[PDB]
C-alpha cells in the first residue's frame, strides 16, 4: 500500500522528466520563432504531454492519500491528483490550447501605426516613447494606440478562455480558477494577509503618489492635473504606470545633487546584454551560490532576433526538466531596467539548479512569490550607487544626504509605485474567474481598481468594446500576478535578513551582500527545498521566523517617508484622492 505509492511516485519522475523535457523544447522553439510550423508542433506536443498527465493523474486519484503515512509520498500524489487543463475533455482540451495560443500572438504582433508612417511594436517602440516623451498628447497615442490594437483585440478570446479555465478548476476539485491559483500559496488565510500588507503599506504610496501628482501639475499644467484628484495613467513613464522610475526627472527630490544616468554611462561603456547576463552570474557566485552552465550560453536567447522572427519578447527563464539545460529568453535592451531584470531571470535559473535533484513534482519555488522573489533581492544590492559606482555607471557619491534622499526616490519610483499594481491585477481576475465581474463590466470594473488602489484614471474616457487588460501581458498569456506582490513584500525580508547575516549595520538601504558567502549559504538552503515543504519553512530559513511582513520594506524607505512627509505638509498636500470622479477635461 504504502509501497505501491512509492513506486507510483518513482515511475511518475522517471516518465515526467522525458516528456516534459520534449514538451519544453517545442515550447522555446514557437517563443523563439513565431510561425505556422512551430505553432502545429507546440500544439501536438500539447496533446502527448496531456495525455501523460491524464494516464498518471487517473492513477494517481485512486490512492487515498488519507491513509498514506509518508508526507513527501503523500505530498507528491495529492498534487499529481490536479490534472490541470488536462481534464478537460477532448475537444475543450483543444479549443483551449488554442485560445492560449491565439491571445499570446495576438498579444505579440500587434502594432500602433501612424496614418501614412511607420508602425511600432511594443518592445522598444512605444516603451521608448513612454519612458521619454513629455508631451501630454505624444504620451496619449501611444497609450491609447495600444489599448486599441492589443487589449480591443483580446476581447474575443476572453470570455471563452475564463469558460475553460474555470471548467479545468472544477474537474479538479475547485471551484474557480481564482480559487486553484490561490491554493498554490497553501495559506487558508491569504487573502486577509494580502491585504493587510498593502494596508501597512498606504502610507508610503499615498505619500510617493502626492508628491509625483504635484510634479506633474508643475510639468503637465494646472488645467491637467487635479492636486485632490487621480493622476492620468499615460504620464508615469511607463505603458501600464506600474513603476515610475522612468520619470525621476521630473521629480527629482534634490536637483542640486545630480547623478550619471546609468542606462546613458552603460552605452556610452558598450555594455552588451551577454555582459549584462555575466554580471549577474558573477553576484551569484561571489555569495558561493552556483554558476550557470556552459550549456546556458550557447542556447539562451539574450537579445531580440536580427533575421526578421517574430518572438515573445517577453523575459522570461525555462527548465527542461534534466538537471543540465536551463535557459533564458529576454529581448535584452542595454539600460537600468532591463539589468535588474536580467538579474530577476538569473535568481530564477539559479533556483532551477538549487532543487535540480528533487522530484520533478517538487521542482518548484517554496510559493510562487519566492520564485520571482530570488534574483530581486541580489538587484537590491546591485542598485545601490556604491555598487553603481564600481561598475563604473555612477560618479561616488560620499553619504550626501541629498544623493541619498535622491537614491531612495528612484528605488520608490519602482517598488512602491508597483505595489498597487501588483496587488489589484488579480484582485481584478479572482472576480472575473468567481463570476463577479462578467463581460458587460470588465473594463469598468478593471477602471474602478486602478482607482481604488492606484489613484488612476484613464485620459480617454473608455468606450465598449475595450478591454485595457488585454493591453498586460500578463492577462492573454494566463500568468497569475499576485506571486510579484508577494515577491515585492518578501524580498525586502530577504535583503534584511541577508544584511545581517553579512554583518551589514546602518541603514538598510545602504547594504550591499555582494561576496558575503554567509548570505549564500540562507539562500541555497532554502532554495535546496523547492516545493518539498510548507513555504514557512523556507522563510523561516531565510530570515530565522515564518511569516511575511512588510516591516523590512518600511524600514528601507523610512528616511524617504520622513522627507516626503514632510514635503507634502509643506505643500499643503492632500494625501489621496477624495475628488476620485475627477478625470481630464481635455
Ligand atoms: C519519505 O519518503 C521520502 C522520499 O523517499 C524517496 O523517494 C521514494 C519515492 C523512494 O524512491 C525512496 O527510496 C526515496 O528515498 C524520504 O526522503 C528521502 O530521504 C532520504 C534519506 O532517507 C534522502 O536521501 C538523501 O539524498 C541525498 C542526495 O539526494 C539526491 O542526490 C542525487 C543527486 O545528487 C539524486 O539523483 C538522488 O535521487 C534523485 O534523483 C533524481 C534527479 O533527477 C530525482 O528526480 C529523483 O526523484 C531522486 O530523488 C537524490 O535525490 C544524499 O546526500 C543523502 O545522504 C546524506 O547522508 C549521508 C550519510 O548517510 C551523507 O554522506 C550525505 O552528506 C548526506 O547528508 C541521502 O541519501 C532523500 O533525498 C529524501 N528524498 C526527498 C525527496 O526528500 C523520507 O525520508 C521518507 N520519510 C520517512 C519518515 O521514511
Ligand atoms: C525590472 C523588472 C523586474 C521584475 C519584473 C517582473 C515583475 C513585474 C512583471 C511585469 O513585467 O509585469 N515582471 C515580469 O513580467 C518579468 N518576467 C517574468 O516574471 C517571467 S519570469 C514570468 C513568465 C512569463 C511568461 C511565462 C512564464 C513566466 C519586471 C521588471
Ligand atoms: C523558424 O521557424 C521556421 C518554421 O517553423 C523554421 O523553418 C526555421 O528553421 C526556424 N528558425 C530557427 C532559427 O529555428
Ligand atoms: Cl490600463
Ligand atoms: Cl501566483
Ligand atoms: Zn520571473
Amino acid at each position: 500500500d504504502e509501497a505501491e505509492a512509492s513506486k507510483f511516485v518513482e515511475e511518475y519522475d522517471r516518465t515526467s522528466q522525458v516528456v516534459w523535457n520534449e514538451y519544453a523544447g517545442a515550447n522555446w522553439n514557437y517563443n523563439t520563432n513565431i510561425t505556422t510550423e512551430t505553432s502545429k508542433i507546440l500544439l501536438q506536443k500539447n496533446m502527448q504531454i496531456a495525455q501523460h498527465t491524464l494516464k498518471y493523474g487517473t492513477q494517481a486519484r485512486k490512492f487515498d492519500v488519507n491513509q498514506l503515512q509518508n508526507t513527501t509520498i503523500k505530498r507528491i500524489i495529492k498534487k499529481v491528483q490536479d490534472l490541470e487543463r488536462a481534464a478537460l475533455p477532448a475537444q475543450e482540451l483543444e479549443e483551449y490550447n488554442k485560445i492560449l495560443l491565439d491571445m499570446e500572438t495576438t498579444y505579440s504582433v500587434a502594432t500602433v501605426c501612424h496614418p501614412q508612417g511607420s508602425c511600432l511594436q511594443l518592445e522598444p517602440d512605444l516603451t521608448n516613447v513612454m519612458a521619454t516623451s513629455r508631451k501630454y498628447e505624444d504620451l496619449l497615442w501611444a497609450w491609447e494606440g495600444w489599448r486599441d490594437k492589443a487589449g480591443r483585440a483580446i476581447l474575443q478570446f476572453y470570455p471563452k478562455y475564463v469558460e475553460l479555465i474555470n471548467q479545468a478548476a472544477r474537474l479538479n476539485g475547485y471551484v474557480d480558477a481564482g480559487d486553484s491559483w490561490r491554493s498554490m500559496y497553501e495559506t487558508p488565510s491569504l487573502e486577509q494577509d494580502l491585504e493587510r500588507l498593502f494596508q501597512e503599506l498606504q502610507p508610503l504610496y499615498l505619500n510617493l503618489h502626492a508628491y509625483v501628482r504635484r510634479a506633474l501639475h508643475r510639468h503637465y499644467g494646472a488645467q491637467h492635473i487635479n492636486l485632490e484628484g487621480p493622476i492620468p495613467a499615460h504620464l508615469l513613464g511607463n505603458m501600464w504606470a506600474q513603476t515610475w522610475s522612468n520619470i525621476y526627472d521630473l521629480v527629482v527630490p534634490f536637483p542640486s545633487a545630480p547623478s550619471m544616468d546609468t542606462t546613458e554611462a552603460m552605452l556610452k561603456q558598450g555594455w552588451t546584454p551577454r555582459r549584462m547576463f555575466k554580471e549577474a552570474d558573477d553576484f551569484f557566485t561571489s555569495l558561493g551560490l552556483l554558476p550557470v552552465p556552459p550549456e546556458f550560453w550557447q542556447k539562451s536567447m539574450l537579445e531580440k532576433p536580427t533575421d526578421g522572427r517574430e518572438v515573445v519578447c517577453h523575459a522570461s527563464a525555462w527548465d527542461f526538466y534534466n538537471g543540465k539545460d536551463f535557459r533564458i529568453k529576454q529581448c535584452t535592451t542595454v539600460n537600468l531596467e532591463d539589468l535588474v531584470v536580467a538579474h530577476h531571470e538569473m535568481g530564477h535559473i539559479q533556483y532551477f539548479m538549487q532543487y535540480k535533484d528533487l522530484p520533478v513534482a517538487l521542482r518548484e519555488g517554496a510559493n510562487p512569490g519566492f520564485h520571482e522573489a530570488i534574483g530581486d533581492v541580489l538587484a537590491l544590492s546591485v542598485s545601490t550607487p556604491k555598487h553603481l559606482h564600481s561598475l563604473n555607471l555612477l560618479s561616488s557619491e560620499g553619504g550626501s544626504d541629498e544623493h541619498d534622499i535622491n537614491f531612495l526616490m528612484k528605488m520608490a519610483l519602482d517598488k512602491i509605485a508597483f505595489i498597487p499594481f501588483s496587488y489589484l491585477v488579480d484582485q481584478w481576475r479572482w472576480r472575473v474567474f468567481d463570476g463577479s465581474i462578467t463581460k458587460e463590466n470588465y473594463n469598468q470594473e478593471w477602471w474602478s481598481l486602478r482607482l481604488k488602489y492606484q489613484g488612476l484614471c484613464p485620459p480617454v474616457p473608455r468606450t465598449q468594446g475595450d478591454f485595457d487588460p488585454g493591453a498586460k501581458f500578463h492577462i492573454p498569456s494566463s500568468v497569475p500576478y499576485i506571486r510579484y506582490f508577494v515577491s515585492f513584500i518578501i524580498q525586502f525580508q530577504f535583503h534584511e535578513a541577508l544584511c545581517q547575516a553579512a554583518g551589514h549595520t546602518g541603514p538598510l538601504h545602504k547594504c550591499d551582500i555582494y561576496q558575503s558567502k554567509e548570505a549564500g549559504q540562507r539562500l541555497a538552503t532554502a532554495m535546496k527545498l523547492g516545493f518539498s515543504r510548507p513555504w514557512p519553512e523556507a522563510m523561516q530559513l531565510i530570515t530565522g521566523q515564518p511569516q511575511m511582513s512588510a516591516s523590512a520594506m518600511l524600514s528601507y524607505f523610512k528616511p524617504l517617508l520622513d522627507w516626503l512627509r514632510t514635503e507634502n505638509e509643506l505643500h499643503g498636500e492632500k494625501l489621496g484622492w477624495p475628488q476620485y470622479n475627477w478625470t481630464p477635461n481635455s
